[PDB]
């Protein structure tokens, strides 16, 4: 029943997210049983990743270059910016192997329920990328959560002042889904925004 | 191992989808413990259901009369016809509680593999409905499936000879979904369908 140096590893493991008490408890032990090196590997990593954390110059992404392989390359149109939230979104998006523009990660979303609001999210710096208006279109592709929508709903308030196209990601019926199992809200959007064949 | 009257029920039930042998067993005993009269009411509904079933002469939906309780009602908008694949779809779409038009059931999708061609689903009646009626809008609400796509794109060539607005249900991100787990073909459309503001 959890001696010190352990009632903290736990205490601090169970602050990581998707890590319940259960888990911080279970997980902590496996750890004390790993061979020393392994723990030092683990530990170093947790701290090396942080000591070398590279933020993109243009797009605030987390590549290992000062300027991301996406923002470098001269085929990518630095004039359509695709807003997102997470380094991970960016990989998702590039898998559609169709995007031409460049990204702007914000590193989260605006949920006054997790510990956040405009400041902690790279919005301030997004505006400055278009302050000169040498971007034709922003594409705000966060999630269609109340997460995503907050942020988007009004990032697009702020991009009003500038001479830009502020397009939002399309909402509707996923492909390979069918109408019989689709939510009533997904459905009404799908319906009231019908893409005139 | 159970009685023989009961084997049968079990079995018979187990052929209905969504009920496996644990459940085909459970309901078998529940059913046969309720009063005779209730037990007779299922038995009854089950039978009068199938017997009484008919399709409307206009939209080919499943109804009880000659004309869908929808088309029989004359203050819905007979201008806009919401093509849709199956009778259960119309139920979906109707629970959305916004569409004011009328349907046309096709009863299937052009499916070279099933053997079903275009003259095997109520597609012609649709032309007739639209050639002879005064039709403003012919919404296509088939599924985003491969087969369901082909269909809506077949019907839509047919309808350009005529002078009508052929719209399609919007394909995109299912509301309250996430970018990380949405698949690429949905994404590439979410993004390609992007809409201003
Ligand atoms: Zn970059
Ligand atoms: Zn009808």
């Amino acid at each position: 029943y959890y001696s010190t140096s352990v009632a903290k590893l736990i205490e601090e493991l169970s602050k990581l997210p998707g890590i319940g008490p259960k888990t911080a408890q279970r997980l902590a032990f496996f750890i004390i049983n790993m061979p020393l090196d392994e723990v030092r590997s683990l530990s170093q990593a947790i701290i090396e990743a942080k000591e070398k954390l590279r933020y993109g110059k243009i797009c605030f992404n987390i590549t290992d270059k000062e300027v991301c392989d996406i923002c470098s390359d001269e085929n990518r149109d630095h004039s359509t910016i695709c807003v997102v939230s997470h380094p991970m979104d960016v990989v998702a998006m590039e898998k559609v192997k169709e995007y031409k523009g460049v990204y702007h990660v914000l590193h989260g979303v605006i949920s006054p329920i997790e510990g956040v609001g405009p400041e902690d999210i790279r919005i301030k710096e997004l505006l400055e990328r278009v302050r000169d208006g040498s971007v034709k279109e922003v594409i705000l592709a966060t999630n269609p959560d109340i997460e995503g929508e907050a942020t988007a709903m009004y990032i697009a308030k702020l991009l009003k002042p500038f001479g830009v196209k502020v397009t939002r990601i399309a909402h509707g019926i996923p492909v390979g889904g069918d109408l019989e199992y689709t939510d009533v809200v997904t459905l009404s959007k799908a319906l009231e925004g019908r893409r005139e064949v």
